[PDB]
């Protein structure tokens, strides 16, 4: 395994996370109104548990000795999904489809991560699995409130709990 | 009292509590999109409060000296209420006419048995009136947001709390 | 500082806190259906801390020398806000603008305590700020719901917790 | 059994439990002195118990398809119960009086309800049983404390936990 | 209602109680060795459950006008149950044959008095049927283990814990 | 050390311990009116302690080889102190001289235990100087309450806490 | 990966731990007398576990785009593992056999599906594997009970605790 | 703003609480009998929280380059308020005089500290004015217990939990 | 005052807030070695209340009307502190220098909020004051570890508990 | 006293504790059927409060001066019991009597630890008695298990508490 | 055992506490910079204790029928240690020296006690005996940060905490 | 897979976690002055996570059909890492050198017993996982505390918690 080919996907996976925690306060700012407090709730445990992901990736970059760009600007153009930007046109279906793209750009950089490490880094491979979980379980939510395929998710007990990806967190 | 008769009411009883513990769970994946977003905890609370339900049974019938049917379908027959199916145009609307129609005919199961007790089975009337509170609660529910008549509740603190049949279970 | 006039104002508040705690109480079993599910938790946690407000008053009132009026009718015509009557037409949107409209005016019945007593009365001034930091909220809370305006709030996480005001609470 | 006499005593026991709430709260504030200082704690926890009184049974009126009157003052007019206003000699002798007379007409009341109830309506039934249970809890503090007869009852742990109530309560 | 009649019924029932939970104490430490392992922990929490039932009369008979005899030995001669002794030959099923008469003849002191105050004396037929909840889950634990039919019970989470009667409980 | 004596030391000492949990039940429930409400939670408190007292005294007498006797009668004709029996004149200063009484007569009994065991049993010693640490608390308790000398003491947090026996209780 | 045979995979392992959940409950049940009182704990861990069990797979299956059989007693029908009936002879080895039958097939099952997913589905393998895992344990406890080869398990702390899926849990 | 002189009156505000932490322990230790039973608890409260102010302004005092003086003799005798001696005659009303002018001291000392840095010096007005809510309620206490004059408090839940000082203390 | 003006300022705040949640997760990393083990959970206590503090202003921020920025580097670029970077000799004393000057610039931020908001935006003023608290305490704990002087604080319970900005938080 | 000598006694005490937490756990896992399973849970909390011996002795012994042996294997050797071997014929019984001789060594250690130390070494005689607390209950456990002597003790709570030496567990 | 003498040792111990109570505060705060931070918290943890100790002395002292020095000046001459002053040049090791000297008289102190109680005031002794545990682990840790002799101690959990008094702390 | 082979190398492995919780407390012990400070609770966490780690070990050893060798010392000979001496010289420096060689010998044995079981024994691999996680994240601490290389981790809560082993363990 080639720990810098390693190193640069989780760092755009940190980047990632750390910017759609920014991106995500403004969607979630802008679902008003009475559909859009069905959602508030949603977007705020997806924001918190991205949160969670970067702080448990920092860690292990640390640990393989990579390091966090020195400028937050470097860090956030490092990000490997594209920004979550509030649409043009804020309505709350516009706004699940910004938080649906970006679910789905995040179950694809788990997903190569997990193919990358898997079988070689087992540390590497059980965090990016465990951060797939919740990628996963969070795409099935905007996809049913979307589309209304049925997902089998209901409300998390708190947001931010991540069930998933606590035994890394502090 | 005749305990023959007793014991049928609550197997049949234990019976639909079981069963819905299953039909809901479809229902609950089935209310999707925004306005399903509404309804997901509540059926999921009914979900979990109808398996509670069904745990406190049991026992009840136990200490009567009857039993549980030797095989599950023979069980799942015996259901007091016709089967919480899924229906054809699973609109939320259609969903909350079956999920109505099951709370109602729960109400009337445990009413009749708590007819069948009263001033003769202390012990089996006040289980039969613990579920019932219970079922009244959910009927209201769902009556509410079927027809807009005010039912008086909100959502519950945590889904299968079971206020009411707590102190029957283990 | 006129601890007369003072006293007058407190007690006109709490008035209104409590004619709230009732009225609110009408206007929750009233937002039915679907879209009433919505907001019913919110109305449900304003309603608590309208009850946590006058409990906070009346411990200051006594303080100041003042007493609650003998009759509870006397109380009640001493609001220093209008009641909060459910409207004719019980809808979503005409609940809302009772809930907007009495918010409004708590808003501007503790600004004023705030201005009387701003470096005059610290802990009456404490108290009213208090008391003004959960009125905002609410406020912000419904007209989000009626105007689509992004007010920056989501679910309190259970209803009567007034983080600002506990302090004050026993 | 005729739900609109059962709605009315309903309202009116919700009435009496509303305005002991306001008018315990004077009570308890005149409590004075030493000897005041025992009582002020027994005071507390039924006046916030007769509060948990009115909201466990308000839903119980809403679920029988009645509701609460559009205004506070015809709602205070509607009180089983005579205002329990404070004595123009406020000793806390007078005082105990004031209590006790107030605890029993509550005894009366929902005395009165399982007597209508009884084997008819059982969740309403329940209900007035739960209430009843900590009314005669409270005439049995006030008595003794008032005659010296023997009640059998001492400090409740924290103010406001309606053993009995509570499963009704949210 | 004969309050005379019904005083001397719950004197000789909390007599009982306040009896078994010494004589408990003999049988559960005579439960030894490996088979005497298993119902020790069973045994203990009908003696913890059976002191309840003694902490929850004695409030109903000082309410009602009642009072405790003057001299322990007095009161324990009054015991409506036969004194619970270790048998002659403590085997495990000669202690089990005790216990099972013991919880047999409590059973039928609650029954004889949840008849004696039914429709009449509610406060007393709650507290009554909560006691006898109790005492048929007793029964049922030792005839299972005596006798092998099922009784539908398996351990209690902690000894003492009273589920039915912790709501008359201070 | 002569295990005989140390025996019969302790069955005594438990039995004053299990009929002042009956008898001081009575001096609670007549320790009534204003005055009285000030020293019935600190009756409760020595009640729940003294039980707490009789369950660990049990396991100690059965590893040195003893056992309760067969009959609760002879049981509490053990007693080493003499029947804490409601006083003729039910004064509160006349409940306080009983109950001082029954605090100096423990005192006594647990130091001549602490006494005959110094040096020689250790368990035996530390489970009688815990005990002993509350009965002097109790007996300064019940003196200051009685004559005013300064005991050091107030309010216990809960009832029946028994922080220095707790160690011994299961 | 084949979706559609790991969909009838994880169905029929979901019927099996459905229906586990209802032939357990009758096993429990009949685990009876000094013998039965062992087991009987450890029967109600595997029932609850496997509950969860089923609780954990509803999820994922509907996340891949499955759904559970509009009958319950078509989902009864797909068990993968045959019903765990109260055997004709039931004694405690009988049902131990039983019970040691039943966790062998699951193990069984679970390994069929980590070995169909093994890096190809991260989520299902590692849900697979967390349900693994509760069920070799279950196993060990059964043949340890029926056979005394060690198995190194003692009691769980409280029953349906599930350490390994409850990260899979709501 | 003065900083030297500010640290005077923190110094000499913090040696009064210091202080009286000590003389209120004696306080609280003769107030005896019946009727110091009721005021134990609030002195004792009282007593708590002072030390809690103490614990308050010491980092205070560092934050702005100040320190507690070399010798404990000096720092007592800084004190903004008198010595809280025992009275001569320790009655519990003259025990109440000293309690009640020690507040009303503690009212001025921290009304003062409020009034010198209001708009000045932010973080240490915020800390006055928490320690002046503690006050303020202590000298409502102590002059409702001596005068009658309605407080509008009654006994805070544990002793010294100082509501509006914790967020200054670690 | 000028909400325009006053928005900017909250918004360059949350600004430095935000990146100094990152800039202190790298010094954090780069504190090693014995000397670094000191510090590293102070600066961790430090970056989750700045992460806090960001948490705290985005409501405030849209309560008045404003927005974040649509891109999360124009919303870096706003920061009212320069950039906490990594020094390129990274010692822990340089590292010390770093966070002291980025803590001294947050203090003077917040400072200059209050300034602005002083008796005429009371809810904001608030706010920048609770977290002018968090600064200052932040500022004294890094200049005490870089030269000395006693700045009263050690070490905080559990990092990021804020507890003065703790009730604006969710 | 002699400190040499006393610290030999502890070193060889904690030895016999370290090796016992190795050798119960074997012990334990061939404690197996339906007869062991009552003795399991036993066993484990004996091994576990043995490891609490260990890490209370090791604090003692180095605060006396002394060290643990620089070899594991050495440490091993110093025990001051026997080792607890696993009987050729693992049978229950013979387990039992490995654990209580076992046991019985232990009480004679600590014996004769708080005969050398007592009224020369309070603090060592302090630990030596906590232990001997817990290794009486432990003989008591194992000795009725195996003889059938009545011992007065069941279940702990959970295993590990170690109720008597907390106070010198970190 | 000669009263007299006792209490003057009690009392001279409590103002030995007391004192150091102010005098660690003033150490704590000055053990600054990067090594000053790892023994900040040992300073704390020994300061609560002391309170602590100061606290449990109390009621003995009153107990016994003494009472504390009328002013705290007098008290604070009593000290049975020399004040534990900060020293002229401040730096990490004259601090540990203070505070070791400091601990080392405590632990003389209660040998002391201890030595005059030994079998004669079995309350007595465990106080002192119960302080001296706390006092020598103090001792043991500041011998440590001084010296480098290994002492077997490390972090308590959270400071004051007092293992070993905290029975006799209410 | 040879389970033999795999067994052997489990064994060793907790083998080489018992014979490091021994080591490690003589390594904590003498880990003194005030750099030791620093790093002592980091050696007591590594400490309590492989006495955990021995503790989840031992279960699948026996599940597999091993078992822990007769004699404590031929187990101590087993271990896969060599014995974590305290070292002839135990400056800081060096004692972290033995604990840093420490934790690389586990991090490569639970590596080499990943790669053996890696999609063969899914349940051995996701304990050898669970704990190689726990290895990786001592082998950073004390690496980074050593050379100074960022490791990313800062102080564990409380020692001991093994967040990722906790789900192995009982
Ligand atoms: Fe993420
Ligand atoms: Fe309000
Ligand atoms: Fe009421
Ligand atoms: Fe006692
Ligand atoms: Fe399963
Ligand atoms: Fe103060
Ligand atoms: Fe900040
Ligand atoms: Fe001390």
């Amino acid at each position: 395994i080639d720990v810098e080919k390693l190193l640069e996907l989780l760092i755009k996976a940190a980047a990632a996370e750390f910017t759609t925690y920014y991106y995500y306060t403004i969607l979630r700012n802008h679902a008003t109104g009475l559909e859009g407090e069905a959602i508030k709730e949603i977007i705020e445990d997806a924001r918190l548990e991205d949160r969670n992901h970067f702080e448990a990736l920092v860690p292990r970059i640390y640990e393989l000795g990579g390091e966090l760009p020195r400028d937050i600007r470097e860090f956030a153009d490092l990000a490997s999904c594209r920004d979550a930007y509030l649409p043009e046109e804020p309505t709350i279906e516009n706004i699940l489809k910004v938080l649906l793209e970006a679910e789905r750009c995040a179950v694809g950089v788990y997903t190569e991560i997990c193919n990358y490490t898997f079988g070689k880094d087992p540390r590497t491979y059980d965090l990016a699995l465990a951060i797939l979980h919740e990628e996963i379980e969070h795409e099935a939510w905007f996809e049913e409130l979307l589309t209304g395929k049925p997902s089998g998710h209901f409300r998390r007990g708190k947001p931010g709990e991540s069930p998933y990806v606590s035994k890394f967190l502090k």
